């Protein structure tokens, strides 16, 4: 009812029933007058099966596009189903085998089996649902799903192809596409007496020849009727033939990220190898397009288009232990600290980077969370995690006197100049302490 | 003349002609050495009413690229047309048909038939035309076009087909692709009199079978001279093949679909699988890209394209009705809320979020466009569209009492804390006004 | 010699010749043991042609992908052809037929008249010259110069495969793909006494339905010689095949710079129809994309890549006319403008539009080429082409009084900030007329 | 063991096999209910061979994804193969064709032969592999791969087409897909009598039409079991079909190759149509972008990818020594010129250009890699490559006299005009030494 496990099992179930009554449907309306006495529990079963489906889905959930909710309301659940394709479910589950006999075994009738053909979009729909899962290759299920498509309508063409040659007389066989069919010694003179699964295996073998447009030309269409279905099913094939060569091609030139970042990597190699050499230069950029290629995690950053009170949670969820252990904030109030740690932007530098340099204007604020930076004047000071450097530039307004190289790969916070006197002003407060502790720390003497 | 709705009716009933007219003369060319008495009114019907069309075109409207403006003189039209491919139409109104048969029943005049064929030209234009409406992809109607181009095509391909066989005398039959054709037990030994539904469908079902390169060989080209036409319409057949699966990739390489979603949350994954996010947190972001899917994205749209000039106008003629019915602008200037509509930024909260919690200072002003709120300290208040909320934060300076969680979608518009008050220190006046408000609903 | 027009007469006159000659050799090839008298002298007027091309590419100019240069000396142009395809020019030149029969009819010797189909690359270099030139559409040249690379192989298969039935004696005619072919009521019992065209059309449909895998199988490979040639034509001819459609739908999906705009430009009409209406608001919008396509052209600009030194000439070209006619550099030295004529860009601005606002920083400097500006403070001052605004947020660092707002479509040049008093302190002595100029017109009284 | 030089070779050497064995197992599978006895020695070569790769692959180098690391340790290298398709190599080693005949002739038995087609994915190894290489695309790869795979997949499917009509007995030759061939006057009556290579090559002529789906229908599958492997096999060279075509494709959609050419062709020439400019600096520019495609461009790749930190080691690994020649240098720091060397920039000039004139004051600075200058004022001085120009100018503050044209194309150094005095103000005692140097030689 809620759309449990139970109901996700169901839709299973009778996903195997789809399977099922979607390719045996055209087999029992092409192949078969009525069902033998073999095969009348069988398909008593599977209307049965999709008769609970009828019930079962008056049970359901309710999912509409508007509102984006689970309604439980039952009067309202029922009447989305009544509008929406119940007819056809019940149609579908009507014994048209039965009433065909009833009926004084008249084809008209018969011919609204093909409503069962509803129930291969069933399939459809969990080849649809398949393509939302992210784990699963996009790639290989819309070549699964369209392999199915053409599949079935093969399936479907086999069928109808074969009625359209028991549409005539006994007495007519040689105006047929299968009673006039001679391959090697075997002669298909009174092809009704052939069993099944030999009649099944020419008729598919003809439509799937014919999807694939191998057009061998043994089974060729000889009736006026079998001629304007080949030319039906192969104008729909070749529009469909055309989609699946479409879908392959547009799902390889939209390659992999890996595959793009491999076209950049490549050619620098041939801008490198064409000028110059080196055991440390090839190996250095390499590590700037890995290093690219960990900007295209910032990217996904900058992108999130998510409400700001999620992103805030994120904010604080990451960036909040580190910033609280810094002794620049020492003694700040949490609030305050709450505002720092939304507007903080990660960047990473490589080992070996300069960051800054000597008497040069500062437009960002560092932190570090991971590895070991190096202030060089000689090295002033080796910088741990959860140590803050460029402090000077901002409160002093003074540039930093120490060039910052990196030692080892670093996680360093990024913040922004005009964002954090904003900040500041707006906490008046909050601003005489972080001046008390770097008076404290002293090593600036300046203010 | 002004290109009214009449006209507009004028040129969708000429393209219904215009197909009877394209689908007719090839089987007329083909199938048939002099009409019938039944069709000759059907034709002379078509004739005339192309003729209405020449007469029409006359007083119409005159298009000019250049200076993208309709010239109604009535000189300026007529020029255009006698120069720009009228003579080829009023060619094809001739009647063709009688005068092949007063001239004496000559070959060479029904080959000047196929002039006919140019009609399909209107039909195309109208398929150009139709590229132009928003609504339908201008990718999927040239899908269309090319669709209607390959069955036309064949369909003419047919009636030429069938056109070689009758250029050999009844006695060279069995050198023909129909005279020597036998399927099945059926036996095409004397084709010309045979039903013309199965001389047309035996044509069409080989015209057909080669358009999709399927190539049965049960109807083949057997003389030379449909050797010769087979290659050429094979070869212009395998062209206008690749330009529908060229065509087909572009229409899956640009509506990309679900792949604007799994690219989405292949990224998302990433910056949250290197960052150990709780499974609570998952969720929430997870279904936020779920909606951002299913309705398509507003947000994501503004961005794609605007200057902030007309930009506010876009939030004016959007946020300004739902604005002013706020009770804490009561009284209030209308520039003072002319310019705060211009800072408004919509988010979309799914079902069961919560926004702020107990004790939570908030950065951010919300008015609620759709959906339904509740204050949770027990709910304190349910939330009616327009009616804001957020105010004692951004104000008072003091963290809300309660949460506001969502149990009905609601659309949601964002004024930034910051924002706020660079508006309320200009109009402090106004500013006074949203405390007097705010003092009379307190 | 320099590659005069003379000599480009010369190399569409041999292009006709290599059309006929790559044509006609398979032609002569398979389908001729010798040719008759009536085809002697044509075939001499052939390689007469081809061999005065010897002699005139001994003369043509040398171009070396190094250096970029036309160089006219005579032992290193000769030195060139030599090594490049010169023995193949004269083998192809070669009287094959004259040698065939001189020698004692000997067919390993005619098998030599297939280099003459190297003479088929000069028509496909005509194809990638053509590719080369703007004014072609590029889809159109890469469409049939693989509809000509498919027809070339196609009439070369029709003609080989026809060799290869002519390969056995006349006594086993009945083993060959063409002498066991009966079409109709037409038999190709003597295959060798049927007139020669229609060996060709019976030769030339076969290759061209195998060339689109239409294949009827009317005519297929019937010896082990034909069968061999069959797989290795199909599968050339498959990865063919596979390039064109390839190609072709490379070229679709790389769309013109028209269809991409209108991507954008439909989307946005789905972004405020579903929102709101308007005649003014959609129609503004829409002058808004029309700009952003006006911009696709400060794009091109940016890119440039041109050397410097040209690109100064083409600043100096179009806005030193412009530059000289403002009143603010009235008596300042024409090198001080022409420093300066380089560092501006071109925007334009839509009329409407809202260029500056009441006491706002300003960071570039705007000077008015087309259209009109209204300075609202009630308009001020109306702007006229060649009068500049902002030299108050510049020379005295106080923002603009006066809001700037767009009457006409304007063509503004843009200078930055920095960049102007970057020259401003090079060309002191400049500065000083620049504010005696402001003085003079007074309306400023700040300095 | 370390992946060195005999271990390339001996890979390299298993691939020929790996070919061999993989083109003949369908061939002795479908042909051959037994091998003869000349056939014999060789097919025990090959299992031998790839015998000794089984043991070789126990004793070489285990490379693990996660720690990007070569672990020699020898039990290390061992418990990996034995889980990872180790069996199969083992399997396919065995005397499959010595069992069959000691067996008792049974068709079961060589049934099990078909697990040599692992073999293949060795070569696909080698592909694989060869996408890894910077001078061959990635791209161009994976098409040969595509290419190769569709053709040995077409040779199995050319062997196990034969094999189906070997199923069944010689009494029912006629239902067979050769048995009720006939192809011009040759009858395929008794085809276990016929050579080899002709029932290979019309097997492979069977497999071949189809894998293009050409589908002549002289050779067709009569039987019940053929009809089912041909829909199988069709149906799955429709997929790997449209897999090459997608590959053309991307191959093309990437490789723009002069596209890159005409498209920046179209924007140079609308920048150069709305102003007039005249056809002397119409055809300069022009020149420039002809330049730009024929040596593939430097300046568009080092922005395409670098910070400033190394960039400035590119510059000093590729400008430096150039510059240490430059006699306007001599004598100066080290420091100095390494400051310079990050900042220059290249331009390529086309010969007939003209870089300055008479009396223009130049705002850059050109050192020549290449290519031989002239100053005209008549030639003045032909500048050698390492001979700089434009110090004048910098430093003096006076314009060139004399015109430094083109002759032969060089490579050109710039260096900004306002850099130049940064670099002279802050080396102060450097710029006396380059004073110094332009008096020793003036
Ligand atoms: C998924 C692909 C194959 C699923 C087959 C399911 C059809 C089924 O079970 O019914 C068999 C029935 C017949 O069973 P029967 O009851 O006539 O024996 O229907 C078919 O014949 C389907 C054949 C499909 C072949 C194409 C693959
Ligand atoms: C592109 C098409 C250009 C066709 C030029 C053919 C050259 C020629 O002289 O053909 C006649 C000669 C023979 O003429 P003939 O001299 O034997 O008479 O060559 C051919 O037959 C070429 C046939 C090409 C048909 C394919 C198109």
């Amino acid at each position: 009812h809620p759309d449990n496990r139970w109901y996700k099992a169901w839709t299973m179930f009778i996903l195997i029933w789809a399977l099922y009554s979607s390719f045996f449907t055209p087999l029992e309306f092409g192949f078969f007058r009525g069902l033998p006495e073999n095969l009348f529990i069988l398909d008593i079963a599977g209307q049965i099966a999709f008769l609970v489906d009828i019930v079962l889905t008056f049970f359901v959930a309710y999912r509409d596009s508007r509102t984006y909710r689970m309604i439980y309301k039952r009067s309202s659940i029922a009447l989305r189903y009544l509008k929406s394709t119940f007819i056809i479910d019940l149609l579908a589950c009507m014994p048209w085998d039965i009433i065909y006999k009833a009926a004084g075994e008249k084809e008209e009738v018969r011919y609204l089996l093909l409503i069962r053909l509803y129930r291969v979009h069933r399939v459809i729909l969990f080849f649809h649902k398949m393509e939302k899962d992210i784990r699963i290759n996009y790639l290989f299920t819309r070549i699964v799903k369209l392999i199915f498509v053409e599949l079935y309508c093969t399936h479907t063409a086999a069928c109808i192809f074969y009625y359209l040659a028991t549409t005539l007389p006994a007495s007519q066989e040689g105006y047929t596409w299968i009673g006039s069919l001679k391959l090697g010694d075997y002669s298909y003179s009174k092809f009704r007496e052939i069993d099944l699964w030999t009649r099944y295996t020419t008729s598919m073998y003809f439509a799937v020849v014919t999807m694939a447009t191998v057009g061998y030309g043994d089974i060729h269409a000889v009736n006026m009727r079998e001629m304007i279905f080949a030319m039906v099913y192969i104008s729909f094939d070749m529009i469909l033939g055309a989609y699946l060569i479409g879908n392959m091609t547009a799902l390889i030139v939209k390659g992999s990220k890996t595959e793009r970042f491999r076209d950049k990597m490549a050619d620098i190699m041939r801008y490198m190898n064409r000028n110059k050499l080196g055991r440390n230069i090839r190996g250095q950029i390499t590590g700037h397009l890995r290093l690219q290629y960990e900007s295209s995690y910032t990217e996904a950053a900058v992108l999130q288009d998510i409400p700001v009170s999620i992103r805030a949670k994120i904010a604080q969820t990451l960036y909040l232990p580190y910033i609280e252990k810094v002794p620049l904030f020492r003694g700040c109030s949490s609030e305050f600290i709450n505002q720092i740690v939304i507007r903080l932007h990660e960047e990473f530098f490589l080992p070996g980077e300069v960051i800054m340099e000597q008497g040069s204007v500062v437009d960002q604020l560092y932190f570090v969370c991971h590895g070991v930076l190096e202030e060089i004047g000689e090295i002033v000071a080796v910088l741990q995690p959860d140590h803050s450097f460029g402090e000077i530039s901002i409160l002093c307004n003074i540039p930093q006197p120490y060039t910052v190289r990196v030692a080892e790969l670093c996680r360093i916070l990024r913040l922004d100049k005009q964002s954090f006197m904003n900040i500041l002003e707006i906490f008046f407060h909050d601003g005489r302490r972080i001046l008390n502790n770097l008076l404290e720390g002293k090593e600036s003497n300046v203010r």
